[PDB]
């Protein structure tokens, strides 16, 4: 592709007024041949950018100028208002006729759903040096987010479920390694790697270089997922392949919110009941939260309305131009009617509106503290869905079903002091255990237990509780619907799990009657279709498990403490354990 002639032309083009990238060729020979490998390689990098980005590096620069101008002003809409199509989901912890009806319809729809996991983001802000999807959902079983999503999708959509994972340079190799180590076998998985974009050293959009003198690169945002899907093939486009196989929905999830497996079925059912082409997953928002709001927008006067996510800072500002909050918070679990999604994809080529958000070094000088780059957000695909021919709404769920692992222990302490959500590894794990319990009680399991915390973390800033710990695998519990849970416990009044107990269940298991004071693993057939291992009149007493806090005083020569332990601030002591197999 890279003719020496085209590379000179592009070099010429980039030095023209309005592009002005002369500072890249300081001290260079007049023509390409006279250039060395190191320089000829920089030109090549610039050139090849064309097949990563529409219009290549020249268009990228121009887009930068336009965005740098745009973002010096006040993003102001002419009109802002409650989205018309908002729907309240019933509680996840009450087995009402509605909830049953919605879980049943949504669970059937799961058979015809494409799943998309965005997992290109860095996990350091947490102070976790591995990929986020390798974090455990809980440390009782240590099941990773990656396994958790994939096993659930294969359970509800069958082994051949279509699944996409977006990775980036940061997470990609480690993602393939984790798939391999978990012995996950997902025949229709596509791993699509997002490419990095160039960075701007300054307000005039001059490209930045790193230490080795190479074009500096940063991520373009989770927005990339649409174009990556648009371009992927199986000579046939991926999406054509989905449509032709009968798939009817597509859902996008983020990398560490276990709540998605509970909200999705309900969202699907409501997308169907209310004919939604795009359905944002929401929770009631607290005025301070670092979370976007679902709004009905009108950019400039007389413009059509658009239902889109918008950030708070923008919301305060725009309100100035002209119960938690009238407006819902979008958690970025996005549920689409597939045909509608494909239409918008084909027409846009998966390209969505962009922005830039430079972090300056001053409130004063237009000087960047660090190079900026153009970004995009995957939810902004909503902008391409006009109110004329598409129905875009949101479903509001209980805040509790939103359980991301976003913050370090130190961030969470500060957040909690300001009255906000910690959303850290400790409260992620705790919320997961609590979620199982609330669900199981909803079908009549009699769980009595203290609301008091059992360990404190973050230098005594706040506490969590973990027990009783009850974890059912996807063979055991299937989709996790209330009905599916009731098949595991068909006579729940005879199952007595004490507040300090641990119950781990794997495989085809039915528990009719049990008294548990301690820790127990019950294993049944790994085959979903095999004859179940049935437990009746079991009585199990042992020392069980405990949890304790990681003490300030940490050794680093002979400790088996990992980052996984440290980011939550406690460890489970797995002191004893009864096993029932067969
Ligand atoms: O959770 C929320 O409640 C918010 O999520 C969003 O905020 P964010 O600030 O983006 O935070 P963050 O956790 O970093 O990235 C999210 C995902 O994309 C992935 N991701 C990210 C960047 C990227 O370049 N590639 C990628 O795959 C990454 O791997 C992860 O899975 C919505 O925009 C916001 O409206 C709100 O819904």
């Amino acid at each position: 592709n890279p003719s020496n002639s085209n590379l000179q032309a592009l070099r010429e083009e980039l030095c023209t007024p309005g592009l002005d990238q002369g500072h890249l060729f300081e001290g260079w020979p007049e023509t390409v041949d006279e250039c060395n490998e190191r320089q000829i390689a920089l030109l090549t990098d610039l050139y090849m950018f064309s097949n990563m980005y529409p219009g290549g590096v020249a268009q990228y620069i121009r887009n930068g100028h336009e965005l740098l101008a745009r973002e010096s002003e006040e993003v102001d809409f002419a009109a802002l208002e409650m989205p018309p199509l908002i729907f309240e989901a019933p509680s996840l912890h009450r087995r009402t006729a509605e909830r049953t009806a919605l879980e049943n319809a949504g669970t059937a729809m799961l058979c015809k759903t494409v799943f998309v996991l965005v997992a290109g983001g860095l996990g350091e802000r947490l102070g976790y040096s591995s990929i986020k999807v390798s974090l455990p959902v809980e440390t009782a079983t240590n099941t990773t987010y990656l396994a958790y999503y994939l096993r659930w999708a294969q359970r509800v959509g069958g082994k051949e479920v279509p699944f996409v994972i977006m990775t980036s340079d940061d997470t990609h190799d480690r993602t393939l390694q984790l798939l391999r180590e978990l012995q996950l076998e997902v025949p229709n998985l596509h791993v699509l790697k997002q490419g990095q974009v160039f960075c701007f050293a300054d307000s005039a959009a001059h490209l930045a270089l790193d230490e080795t003198g190479k074009l500096l690169r940063k991520p373009h945002g989770h927005g990339d997922v649409h174009s990556l899907i648009y371009n992927a093939t199986v000579a046939q486009p991926l999406v054509n392949d989905w449509l032709a196989a009968g798939y009817e929905s597509i859902v996008f999830i983020q990398d560490t919110n276990a709540g998605a497996t509970i909200t999705i079925p309900i969202s699907l059912a409501l997308s169907a009941e209310h004919s939604l082409d795009m359905n944002f997953t929401c929770i009631p928002r607290v005025p301070k939260e670092p979370i976007g709001l679902l709004c009905r927008t009108k950019k400039n006067s007389g413009d059509p309305w658009l239902v889109a996510n918008v950030e708070y800072n923008v919301f305060a500002e725009v309100s100035r131009a002209l119960g938690f909050s009238p407006f819902p918070g979008s958690v970025n679990t996005l549920v689409f009617k597939l045909s509608s999604y494909v239409d918008r994809l084909r027409e846009s080529h998966g390209i969505v509106p962009e922005f830039i958000n430079p972090k300056y070094s001053d409130e004063t000088r237009r000087s960047f503290k660090k190079p900026a780059r153009i970004e995009s957000l995957m939810q902004d695909i909503a902008l391409l869905f006009s109110e004329d021919d598409y129905r875009v709404g949101g479903t509001v769920f209980e805040r509790f079903s939103y359980q991301p692992v976003k913050n370090s222990l130190e961030e969470a302490a500060g957040l909690v002091a300001q009255g906000n959500g910690a959303y850290c590894a400790a409260t992620g794990e705790a919320a997961f255990y609590e979620l199982q319990r609330r669900r199981l009680k909803a079908i009549g399991l009699p769980l009595f237990y203290s609301s008091q915390p059992e360990v404190t973390v973050a230098k005594d800033a706040f506490g969590v509780r973990l027990f009783p710990i009850i974890v059912l695998d996807t063979v055991c519990a299937s989709s996790g619907s209330l009905d599916d849970l009731a098949r595991v416990f068909p006579t729940p009044e005879k199952v007595h799990i004490d507040q300090h107990s641990t119950l781990i269940v794997e495989g085809r298991v039915i528990i009719e009657s049990l008294e548990l004071y301690g820790a127990l693993t019950i294993r049944g057939p790994t085959d979903s279709m095999a004859l179940p291992h049935v437990v009746r009149n079991a009585v199990v007493r042992n020392a069980g498990w405990s949890v304790h806090a990681i003490l300030s005083l940490c050794a680093g020569r002979d400790s088996r403490l990992s980052e996984v332990d440290r980011i939550r601030g406690f460890v489970l002591k797995k002191t004893a354990m009864a096993v029932m197999d067969c």
